[PDB]
């Protein structure tokens, strides 16, 4: 009972993609193997997104996977809005209820506020790229408003990398101007080690500044390269490594040659490719539960174009959807629970801080409990040499 | 000549498609005659939109005009750009270059600036509607590193109209927190009309506040609400009344019955309309 | 109406009872709505039985 699937995966992310091999691997089952329709296109080309789309709804897949950009978001979101196709995507969340959505990524906004209430500031630095939305940007300005707060936001991301470094320069004196020792960074981890870099080179590493990883995966960058440096550094993760779950995943991941896999054979993971693997997981356990429901579904190419007028959907996927929305199962990144809107809910997002050993945990945080924090603190390491002016 | 021609247009932009025959009309030519399709999708189905883009390129038409979303303007951006059809449009501007794409509605963001500038303000809160795009606030904000404004923006758009009452008097009465006198609205002609009957509720219209509308239809909106509250108010206009051509144009705007095209039986005009009708 | 506030304004009146019939009640109200003074630190005293029913 093989079902046809779709395959969005953009150039490039070649781990993604091998960690979508492991996650064919890890749930193949007799009631039904699944059958992608793997593709390579920028992400960032609407038109040809729309291109490969219509050509597996040519295939009639009963389900489709992939990434979309914040230009292409609406795209996919029309789509599965218009022709009750349901879709499932590690992509940052759509800022509207929409239909047939499927998202991997809990909303980092709430532990994200939450973070800056505990170290309650009360002015920072806002630098971010425009690719995952502004809506992080809305909200900080939002608790901005009633917080007194004094936000300084900056776009880095419209930035040429032809002279990724002649701003930069420009660009921290204007931080300097206030003086600012206070910088939550909102890029992608690139972007984000490149920057880091440029603190470097501008000695900014030094103790007494304090720094944000706005992100999911928040040991994925190079953070040993600034571990010594003095300032403060600390972000959010979704993924512990710690958990024997993961632990054992590792113990098939590193193991892998590359070759096969690419971005596999190493000691780390894309908190994307831990999302995908879920995806993976939770769809196929979906329709484990379809076949419990024996509602029948299988049909031809009858959905034929996409440019029907007007197009009339079948229905059989939006009970599909419902299908989806009910399954309650774990992950890599812990619990996965879906309301009816289809985001993520019930979740946990572990808090991470970088000691001087390395990186750490001091807590977690639930979107109902909020912060918790927790008590491992190892007896204290050191005072860490008070400084002592005069 | 026959030309065929693209005509997407939102549902309730009458006045423009009123005005888009009249173009039709008082520029047509002997040597050859332009061939639209009119299309009146809702721009808020961008899949709609790829639908309407087909059937035109279905039609073969040389061009293709219309109104476009926040939410659209990355789909007609990439279709356009890729077939290489032109698509004049009265929206608001691209931030990003692209081919093919014609665009009649000037940047106003640096005029925002200089006006600012002007008035040297140093602190204000800046209210905001997301469907024009949030580009101009990222400037605003930029000139904020450097001209150390501590602006206060936030959002209005979200409140749902059975519900647009309360949120509002919460809203100004967290202004009154930061007892901020000066505030840039950046709304729709329906959300600029909204916000100003419940400032006048709350009367807050008052002379020792201010406020600046950032659109092109600040003689468009009906501003004699409050013309008498004492609080100064100053906006923009892209299409001075006193211009010959527009007096001209006037003359005969107002003869049309509304009957054959609705809204155009006034003294005036959107510049919106004006745009199309230029383009 | 303008030219009678700016009137009282000289004075700078804060309180006026105002005694009129319901019809010129609405109107006078919605002219001080205009003038905008309506604001706290003025205060109004409506000389009649219809308090309720005039629009408040
Ligand atoms: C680790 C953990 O707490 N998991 C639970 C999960 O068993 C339950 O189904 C879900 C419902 O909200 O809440 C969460």
């Amino acid at each position: 009972n093989s079902i046809q699937i779709g395959g969005l995966f953009p150039r490039g992310a070649d781990q993604e993609y091998s960690a979508f091999r492991v996650g064919m691997v890890q749930f193949s089952t007799s009631e039904f193997r699944l059958t992608p329709h793997i593709d390579n296109l920028e992400v960032a080309n609407s038109f040809a997104v729309t291109n490969a789309f219509c050509s597996q709804f040519s295939r009639g897949v009963y389900a489709i996977f992939g990434f979309y950009d914040k230009k292409s978001v609406n795209t996919i979101t029309s789509f599965c809005g218009t022709l009750h196709v349901s879709f499932i995507t590690p992509s940052f969340p759509t800022d509207g209820t929409h239909p047939f959505v499927i998202q991997m990524r809990p909303d980092l906004k709430g532990a994200l506020l939450s973070l800056i209430e505990y170290y309650q500031w009360d002015k920072f630095a806002y630098l971010y790229d425009s690719d995952r939305g502004l809506s992080t940007l809305q909200a900080v300005l939002d608790s901005a408003a009633e917080k007194k707060w004094q936000v300084t936001a900056i776009n880095v991301g419209n930035i040429n990398n032809d002279k990724k470094d002649e701003t930069y320069r420009s660009l921290f004196q204007d931080l300097e101007l206030k003086k600012e020792r206070r910088v939550i960074l909102d890029c992608e981890r690139d972007k984000v080690n490149d920057i880091v870099d440029q603190v470097i080179t501008i000695g900014k590493h030094v103790k007494g500044y304090h720094y944000i990883i706005a992100n999911l995966g928040f040991t994925d960058g190079d953070l040993l390269k600034i571990q010594f440096g003095g300032a403060e550094v600390s972000g959010f993760q979704i993924v512990d490594y710690d958990d024997s779950l993961v632990s054992k995943f590792i113990e098939r991941w590193s193991t892998l040659e590359e070759k096969e896999y690419p971005g596999a054979h190493t000691a780390t993971i894309k908190y994307t490719s831990a999302l995908t693997y879920d995806a993976v997981q939770v769809m196929t356990e979906a329709f484990r539960n379809l076949r419990k429901q024996r509602i029948e579904i299988s049909r031809r190419g009858n959905a034929g174009d996409c440019l029907a007028n007007p197009a009339v959907p079948w229905g059989q996927g939006v009970e599909i959807e419902r299908a989806l929305k009910q399954v309650q199962v774990e992950g890599l990144s812990g619990n996965i629970k879906f309301d009816q809107n289809g985001k993520r809910i019930n979740y946990t997002i572990n808090i991470m801080e970088l000691k001087t050993n390395g990186p750490r945990k001091i807590g977690y945080w639930s979107e109902v409990d909020k912060m918790v924090l927790t008590e491992d603190d190892t007896s204290g390491l050191e005072q860490k040499t008070v400084v002592v002016t005069t």
